[PDB]
């Protein structure tokens, strides 16, 4: 038989949303610290880089990732919620950051170049987490 199974293909999951015009929103001060403090200087660390977007299985050659991480999350993600006012509030927003860092730690292995630079940022916004007001 001449099917071979080359079609069909893979592709990436829809991304988290950013938008829910149902869900309820706020602007708290601790939000605004989230995104003026927190994101923006993550963001801009040199580590930041595999976190500014989500996942992308096929570019990268991670097939088994969304067989694996079934709650993705990323910091451009965090980043469009916060801009779009998506929260209710910081809690919302911590629980999105850790997502994003368990998630790298349940993929990877202990001392890969990916899980050292996720605990770097880790480190830093634990302590920028310390100045909330
Ligand atoms: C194994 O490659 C990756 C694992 C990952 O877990 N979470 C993310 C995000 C993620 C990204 C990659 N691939 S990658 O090309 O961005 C990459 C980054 C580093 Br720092 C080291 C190796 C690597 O791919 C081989």
């Amino acid at each position: 038989h001449h099917h071979h199974h080359l079609v069909p293909r893979g592709s990436n999951p829809p991304p988290p949303e950013t938008s829910n015009p149902n869900k309820p929103k706020r602007q708290t001060n601790q939000l605004q610290y989230l995104l003026r403090v927190v994101l923006k200087t993550l963001w801009k660390h040199q580590f930041a880089w595999p976190f500014q977007q989500p996942v992308d299985a096929v570019k990268l050659n991670l097939p088994d990732y969304y067989k694996i991480i079934k709650t993705p999350m990323d910091m451009g993600t965090i980043k469009k919620r916060l801009e779009n006012n998506y929260y209710w509030n910081a809690q919302e927003c911590i629980q999105d950051f850790n997502t994003m860092f368990t998630n790298c730690y349940i993929y990877n292995k202990p001392g890969d170049d990916i899980v050292l630079m996720a605990e770097a940022l880790e480190k830093l916004f634990l302590q920028k987490i310390n100045e909330l007001p």
